[PDB]
DNA sequence: GGTAGACCCGGA
DNA sequence: CCGGGTCTAC
């Protein structure tokens, strides 16, 4: 899931687990767990704990417990279902967080490719992988300001410097091309050669972009297919080793 | 500061 | 053999 779906699990998930206290962790693919480094320590450590909160930053889903911080990311398919002890598991669980009132938190992925770490509370913002991750995007935190000073210092493209997750949080690969076509910048230009114009317009459209989704198409995906607003046929190529779509008539 | 390997596997 | 995102390794 991108950034507003992330944002639409939180809300969703949150009011089907608070206030539940973890009476087992069943672990069938332990390389899910990053932290602690044996999954069996992990397991340990969640018993007796009640979820208390559930936050997000960038793409991760921060579960607050009692002591505890789970981070959690589903990459793009990742999935997180509630539902009764009683009833056989989906394909592809690998982590069932089970409750003591008989109901389970249940972790699916066919691509096994999720992340979990979990530390105490306090820590985790200054451990891995949420230490070094950059402002919220719909935060004030990330202003033009804050971009034009990491554009400024940098020989990549701007494609690759909005990729960073250190300059903006959970900004992947569809709504950079998005956020570029709406703003009329091409993905290649490199980050130093915006002028300021450029820089506050590409805010402007990165904000829109994303504050959209969490409340259509003009170029990922689209290639060979004509502009929605000028006609000009989509291309696609490679920048920052990404799948790359843009407009070349629009984006300069 | 900036590139690359490592995770993962359904479908081309 | 490719795709994604985000970490660890050069
Ligand atoms: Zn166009």
């Amino acid at each position: 899931p991108e950034l507003p779906e992330v944002e639409t699990i939180r809300r969703t998930l949150l009011p089907l687990i608070v206030g539940k206290t973890i009476e087992d962790v069943r672990i069938f693919w332990p390389n899910i767990i990053r932290h602690p480094r044996d999954s069996e320590a992990f397991a340990a450590r969640m018993i007796g704990q009640t979820v208390r909160g559930l936050e997000r930053r960038g793409k991760f889903l921060k579960f607050l417990l009692d002591r505890d911080a789970l981070i959690s990311h589903l990459r793009m398919e990742g999935r997180y279902a509630v539902a009764s002890a009683l009833e056989p598991l989906e394909p592809h669980t690998h982590v069932v967080f089970c409750f003591t009132d008989g109901s389970e938190l249940r972790y699916r992925d066919v691509r096994k490719f999720g992340t979990m770490h979990v530390y105490a509370k306090e820590e985790a913002d200054r451990r891995p992988p949420l230490a070094e991750l950059g402002p919220e995007p719909l935060s004030p935190a990330f202003s033009p300001a804050v971009l034009a000073e990491r554009a400024v210092k940098t020989k990549r493209s701007v494609k690759a410097l909005l990729l960073d997750c250190t300059v903006v949080a959970g900004f992947g690969n569809i709504y950079v091309d998005e956020s570029l076509f709406r703003a009329g910048i091409l993905p290649g230009r490199p980050a130093a050669s915006l002028s300021s114009k450029e820089i506050e317009r590409l805010h402007e459209e990165m904000v829109a972009t994303i504050g959209e989704a969490v409340m259509h198409l003009y170029v990922y995906g689209r290639q060979g297919n004509p502009c929605k607003r000028c006609g000009t046929p989509i291309e696609k190529t490679v920048v920052a080793g990404r799948g790359t779509h843009y407009c070349p008539r629009c984006q300069r």
